[PDB]
């Protein structure tokens, strides 16, 4: 007689690159047998400035893979490669070259500047030199948009019209997945082919590939369309699920939480509204499901929140062709992912999920109504958000402002302080609870203080964070960063943010700067800010590959934790 | 060690129920390396009136199947089956009991009668008895139509708005095909998984399994959805082409000319319209592709037809195209684009259903549903039109045959087509457009909108086979042949059908698709028929139920064993 | 327009047949948006002693299928079904006629006696006759094994040599798998196709389905070949996952843990052996792995138990492991690399069939056909071992229980494990050594090469029900229950089998699945049985019989509706 198997590279088995197929930047030493611990693998920096990378390897991962895994090679080179363990008591070690291949974007067209992204590294402030981020965007299909999810025909529809849609099948894109070092070199890829096929019709291969969130065992769980996946860094497919029946459309966020349980968000698929019309719903129910895929628990928001209020909703830009012009909400907006109010709209548009361990609720970020604490009771326990719009028994639970003394800070209806830096979020994303034990929030900043303003040019975002007391009913803005830094630093949508107690800086990924610059790249821009002084310790822009063409989300991640 | 192969039944290899997997009743006798000729095959009746199902198998059956192919047992039965060879010079025979198992349909619910579609023989005269009919039907599904083609947002939409659809692609139901005797036995019945899988949404797997039709070699063509397949008695998939990248939504037929090509029936995806506006055409397209699935040639009938007669369109029933049954459709010019009755590229204005290849002038014939009956060259210019004169014009209109009498007289009809002092009548909603073995051209005229108006009451309707001679140099047509116009609504398919002359007995076959389709909370009605043509006496009645209630058949076929194993 | 969705059945939605695909006996009453709770349903037996099968369905299980699930259905009958619940405080009841299809066996040939296997109720006492029985058997494919893993040629083979094989990929075949009530009625069938494809190649489809074990959620745990799954009562796949990559042939068992984890029993795949030949192990490594298909722990067994003792191995029947039966197995030096009687890795040298965790000490409990059952500690080491002492060298030899009486003295028994003046016997070639819900070990003691040798005569073979309670401390075991000693050969299976206490009604539960394995021309005879722990009385005994010939059941399982719908 046959062909025998690739034969051992030096004291173990043999090196295979890519062993599942789905990362070809990773490679995997056969354990052929040996009984091996104290497991430690080094992937040298290219020439002179070059990142090593390095990290120990648990057993588990040794017994997962029968083999140590090697994570971070560079694409089309001679990696050069260390492994260290201890055998029968001795020490060992093995030096390998790693030959790899080439990353490939299967999604090319006259769009396309070029094939891969461009990395551009601003800032790397001393200490910071070994950090790496998991970058997850996307690239545009050739045929775009394709399928639709067939709705019910409404009674006023004409007699001979064929029916409508409904939901949100068309929010479909490929992806572009990799990790990036600070010498701005690709260190990580996942095949576009691992869960997206954008040439073929199988609903089940398409989607929005996002909420890529780190799990206990260092793995990570993802969503794609009708399916949540889970997986690890040597590209190795471990869950793969169907959304239960009654659900579909799987965007923004998937987090397991400490008690084996993922939270998803989704859309209810045949919501019978109370006029009897039934539609897919929009970005407005929670999931909590088990690793069979079983649901745990349902958050219905349409029934927990207000889908009435349009204080936020009336406020917003068009664009996010009609870029600039401030939203204009019809009665009669077609059932769809349209902005409008009522069950079938995009009223509500939440984009982030938190689990709060120490009560047993979630967190949600709602794009277009701010940020509301859901207890496992399904009722709402707070909400940060400007005043305007909300109507009893919600309007109770709105938090108020105060300042570091605890006293009242003053506001208009529509979130404008007095002589105050407090401001709330609008258009907000990733409104999770950091390790100090306060809330984070990547404050896009469109619709700010429920108005566009005169010029486009005047916007900006922010990272903020907050303090709240529940028994109170009080926040207190604690830290802020981006106001100063003007239209170069607005991200209208997408992005995130995350504090980092062990370097003590804030995190963030501003995913859509220059969206509008039409025939230009859009910037996602990775940054790390000192906590402390708001120094910038890293910055370096991603650009994306066709012009106008936004960034979700990244990660900072870390290889010490990968392989456990 | 492992698990043994089956043994040999007798004096041959194994027998082997559903080798493919696709088709529960056959089987294969294997070959085991046996050199053999004069094979014919004889599965017996069962009971007392039970038709035998016989037919020789030819040398490139045996080699294709490495086997000898069993075909038309019943389900769930100790069927008894007879296969008689030669080898080394010596006539050999073996009988083999073939057991078999169930027929499963994997689409039921509430609306369910029950699980299989009944059967009801109404006539069988002498001398065909041993008659089979392969019936193409479907089952609704749970979900029903759960997708669209995204289309383009028109500038006139709401600003907010979503997109908009396009196209076909709701037209998707699972399959229900057998082949059923005159004792109303199913004989042979098509895994539904075969082509079709409605639970999941692979969009390769979905469709409406339509257009089957015999080719050359004893096998069958099809199509569903996207793609278009070849199949054979044995269940085994033999061709699975994906559609062209510029085509979309194949329904309706398919149909392998001498040449060895196939003709489909799709529509045109990203279709530019002269506003600038992309549409997923509607049934108005022709290819001609080869067995590598690439295009020969295609008709574009938007660039060939008028898109803005509506002569007939605003004629129509609005539950056909239920309850806005017995509605005459009304026309709007705000009709937003998709799988609705309207004028222009981007609606249903033409309803294409059936082609025909004229090997004699390498032209084709169609049935437009909407428009009438064409003939269009190889050249893409219209030979003839034979519908009412209304709407028609010029240069189309001088293309319009002519009617005349068996002396050659002109019959004077009006624009409606509504004819005086005779019998001739033009074809409405009209399916299976095919030239016979006569070559004359037989029609099934099912009879909506007849003559462009909708009745004075609903059931003022009927149907009919109709056979027609066609002068081309004078541009005449003569009506020649039909029946059905005096069994009145009990015979009337408002939709679907089929009619074809059968010379070996002389009789005109036909299966109207959709009677009773509007009897609220009733199954619809398939009839199978063969009315002598001479005589006009129906020798075969055979009717089919829907398993749920107002749920229209398709077509049936009239299957020859002789000619299923070249 | 489309298609619509099935309409409401009664007042909550549509009613659907199989709504995932792979369970036709069951069905599922839409939600429709409706808040509901205090679900009970009701399947109502057919006929006058027909079976009622009644269960409560918690919220869980609304949610996780967006309805009522339905099951216990009768095939192709228009099942009677009622569904109560509470709604806006008020009591609610519909009644549904709920009408199946048919079960398709797609594995037949001319073995085949008939399609489905035959059930024969032989007993059922008063106050058992709700009892469901889900049986795992299987029906052997046409063509056999058909596949093997390529192994590591030899250096003493010839130099002109193709590979040989190696590991465990022949182990092969076809599902059979449904649930039978006191009437012998089928009352659920998992679709074949749910996870096999024994016509295609593809290797993800192939295997023998086993260890079908209940989860701490009501779901069933089962493996197949290279897969391990999770499913439920309505048929969804909740979970598909390949074996992790250093690990094939995964057989025989799959069971849950407290910890959220699964412990299957594999073959170690390019296992490198001391004199450096790379060969696919046998049935001789255990894994624990997580809900992600990671790797948690693993215990090799070839360097945790004796893989040269052959005491057992020598002693056995050539036609179990057809006719070379009633042989002794005669082991060989030169016994090829792969599925077969041999000592050391590469050979099937421990055939390990069940596994049990004792979550008091974090422990394994294992049976080993070929060795006998034993404990290891999460540490690795062998904590004790349950067998005739012959063939155990030191260090193993001190770990092996010493049999006492009710009072707790010396039982004198020689090294094959025949005792004197005593009801004490150990197992040979055993089955399922599990923890009942008294903390006793259960085993289903199967008997070939009892005492270490092959009887006079091949009749001379018996199968048992046994239970004994274990002093870890002292080390010693104590014989506290046994049954079928008496019953003879027609109680003897060979093969397979299990049995499980049942404390709901003080019985014990149990399946042979391989009587009259040897009786060429015979259906095999799957026998359930409850036999009451106290008086010994038979309480339930059914049989049900192969679809072909000389074809083993391998286990069934006592199933719980209440249970099934978390
Ligand atoms: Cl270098
Ligand atoms: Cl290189
Ligand atoms: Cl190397
Ligand atoms: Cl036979
Ligand atoms: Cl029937
Ligand atoms: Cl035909
Ligand atoms: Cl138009
Ligand atoms: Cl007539
Ligand atoms: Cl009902
Ligand atoms: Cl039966
Ligand atoms: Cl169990
Ligand atoms: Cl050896
Ligand atoms: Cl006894």
């Amino acid at each position: 007689a046959g062909f025998k198997p690739a034969p051992p590279a030096g004291q173990l088995g043999a090196v295979i690159v890519d062993p599942y197929g789905n990362a070809p930047l990773t490679a995997l030493v056969d354990l052929d047998s040996h009984v091996i611990s104290d497991v430690k693998v080094t992937v040298h920096g290219k020439g002179e400035k070059g990142v090593e990378i390095s990290y120990p390897v648990g057993q588990e991962s040794l017994k997962t893979y029968d083999g140590v895994p090697i994570f971070g090679l560079y694409q089309k080179f001679a990696n050069k490669v260390t492994v260290e363990w201890k055998e029968n008591g001795k020490v060992m070690k093995d030096d390998y070259v790693v030959h790899t291949s080439a990353i490939v974007n299967n999604y090319m067209d006259n769009r396309s500047i070029s094939d891969l992204q461009q990395t551009k590294v601003i800032k790397v402030a001393p200490g910071f030199e070994d950090r790496l981020y998991l970058v997850n965007t996307h690239t545009f299909t050739a045929q775009g948009s394709d399928l639709h999810w067939h709705g019910e025909k409404d009674k006023n529809a004409g007699i001979l019209d064929a029916g409508p849609a409904t939901g949100a099948l068309p929010f479909d894109i490929a992806p572009f997945t990799f990790i990036v070092d600070t010498e701005g070199e690709y260190r990580w890829w996942l095949d576009q082919d691992t869960f997206y096929d954008g040439r073929d019709r199988d609903i089940n291969k398409r989607g929005y590939l996002m909420g890529i969130r780190e799990t206990p065992r260092g793995t990570f769980t993802a969503v794609q369309g009708q399916h949540w996946y889970e997986f690890d860094m040597m590209g190795q497919v471990l869950e793969d699920h169907k959304l239960p029946r009654g659900f579909a459309d799987a965007t923004h966020e998937s987090i397991e939480t400490p008690n084996g349980t993922v939270l998803l968000r989704v859309g209810k698929s045949n919501y019978r509204r109370d006029d009897g019309v039934h539609v897919t719903t929009i970005r407005d129910h929670i999931l909590e499901v088990d690793k069979s895929g079983r649901v745990v628990d349902v958050w219905d928001l349409t029934k927990i929140l207000d889908p009435k209020r349009d204080a936020l909703l009336g406020a917003l830009d068009a664009g996010a062709a009609h870029a600039g012009q401030q939203a204009k909400l019809e009665p009669d907006t077609p059932f769809g992912d349209a902005l409008g109010v009522g069950p079938g709209r995009n009223w509500a548009h939440v984009n982030s999920i938190a689990y709060d361990a120490k009560d047993d609720s979630i967190i949600l970020s709602s794009r277009h109504q701010g940020v509301v604490k859901i207890g496992r009771d399904k009722q709402v326990k707070w909400i940060l958000a400007p005043s305007k719009g909300w109507e009893k028994p919600l309007a109770s639970k709105l938090l108020k402002p105060v300042d570091a003394n605890g006293k009242p800070i003053t506001c208009n209806e529509n979130g404008l302080c007095e002589n105050s830096d407090f401001d709330f979020t609008y258009t907000q994303h990733t409104a999770w609870i950091s390790s100090k034990g306060t809330l984070t929030i990547f404050d896009n900043g469109d619709g700010r203080h429920l108005e566009q303003p005169a010029l486009p040019t005047m916007k900006y975002s922010r990272f903020v964070e907050y303090k709240i007391d529940e028994k109170k009913g009080t926040v207190q803005q604690v830290w802020e960063y981006g106001k100063e830094r003007g239209y170069d630093f607005y991200s209208p949508i997408t992005s995130i943010i995350e504090y980092q107690a062990d370097r003590n800086t804030m995190f963030g990924f501003g995913g859509s700067i220059h969206l509008f610059d039409v025939g230009q790249p859009t910037v996602g821009k990775l940054n790390e800010i000192d906590y402390k002084t708001k120094e910038v310790k890293v910055e370096i822009d991603v650009l994306s590959d066709k012009p106008n063409q936004t960034h979700y989300r990244a990660l900072l991640v870390r290889p010490q934790q990968m392989f456990k």
